[PDB]
């Protein structure tokens, strides 16, 4: 699946992955994310990632 970086920090929010620590199975894609979760590292909203594609 999908790779999305934080362009504050630099995690990368990897689909395959998850979040769940924060509430997130693997397999969650990005937009699918809820609307107030933020980059478990710095608390950059969504708005503040990047997709890992040409
Ligand atoms: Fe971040």
């Amino acid at each position: 699946m999908a790779k999305w970086v934080c362009k504050i920090c630099g995690y990368i929010y990897d689909e395959d992955a998850g979040d769940p620590d924060n509430g997130i199975s693997p397999g969650t894609k990005f937009e699918e994310l809820p609307d107030d979760w933020v980059c478990p590292i710095c608390g950059a909203p969504k708005s503040e990632f990047e997709k890992l594609e040409d």
